[PDB]
């Protein structure tokens, strides 16, 4: 179709707008493979603060319909934008899949770089410990304890991330604490990462999502993220975001006049590497609205 063609054309003015590295090369084999997903389902387009004065960007789908729950991964891995080195990493999407009904699955991608990232949904919320099974990094299972004395321990998905051989774990928001602001306070403070400003605090109480990053080579928590919904662009709140993505969130493209949002906050231990903003913009207009 026309509607898989835009989109690769809506993601290379992008890349080029806000100074995203990029590789049309890429892009191209990307799309060969995986075009028309991204025109059939859930569709975003993301951009990041990791650098402070160049976006990187993203884009992601997700797959909810049942027949199709897998082909994702067959299709990553028959084309060879997903080849295994053997990696920590490169087993976890088989063993999820045997021990955990599935939901939802998605794919990541980095406009340079090519296949970044596959989740997996679980069928309804698990306690965390039932992921201890799994060849996680062994810095899951160690911060059990922490995991259960801050509530973030009813798991629904795993994010798995091939290019920095780390994985999100993911949290549903099910303990009255979820909506205060104290426990987001004392939960960077406990983690020693870099504390949120005053504004960003009142906005998580009516928070809903939390992940975790662990990796195979450290024993600590890399970094932690909150994630909020915003229907349209006037409902962002602004002073949260740099120049650079004050002009992404009204320039970000979409084929609804006015797109819904979902910003991530992004922290890390403080004075380090891991504190910046995500911006993704609901292409379709139909994922914000569930
Ligand atoms: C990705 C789609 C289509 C919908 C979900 C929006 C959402 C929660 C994205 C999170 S991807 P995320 O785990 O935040 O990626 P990292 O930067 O943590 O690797």
């Amino acid at each position: 179709m026309n509607d898989v063609n835009r989109i690769r054309t809506d993601i290379i003015n992008v890349a080029k707008t806000f100074g995203a590295e990029y590789s049309e090369k890429v892009l191209d084999e990307v799309f060969q493979v995986f075009g028309e997903q991204f025109a059939d389902n859930s569709f975003m387009i993301r951009t990041s603060n990791k650098q402070p004065d160049k976006l990187g960007c993203y884009f992601r789908y997700h797959e909810e319909d049942e027949s199709q729950l897998g082909l994702a991964w067959d299709i990553a891995r028959k084309s060879g934008l997903l080849s295994d080195q053997g990696r920590p990493v490169d087993q976890l999407i088989p063993e999820i899949c045997e021990t955990f009904p599935i939901m939802a699955d998605g794919v990541d991608f980095d406009v340079k770089h090519g296949l970044a990232k596959i989740w997996q949904s679980i069928k309804g919320v698990v306690p965390v410990q039932d992921a201890f099974k799994l060849s996680l990094p062994a810095s899951v299972t160690t911060h059990s304890d922490f995991l259960k004395n801050h509530h973030l321990d009813a798991l629904y998905a795993f994010g798995i991330d091939y290019h920095h051989s780390s994985v999100n774990l993911y949290f549903d928001t099910y303990h009255p604490k979820h909506h205060t602001s104290e426990y987001y306070k004392n939960l960077l403070q406990d983690l020693q990462f870099q504390p949120p400003s005053d504004e960003l605090l009142e906005l998580l109480t009516n928070n809903g999502e939390i992940a975790l990053t662990f990796n195979f080579a450290s024993p600590r928590i890399e970094r932690l993220c909150f994630y909020l919904p915003f229907l349209n662009r006037e409902a962002v709140p602004q002073n949260l975001l740099n120049p650079l993505l004050k002009k992404y969130i009204n320039e970000a493209p979409a084929l609804v006049d006015n797109p819904g949002f979902i910003l991530g906050w992004s922290f890390g231990p403080q004075g380090g590497k891991g504190t910046y903003t995500k911006v993704d913009v609901d292409y379709h207009g139909r994922t914000v609205p569930l």
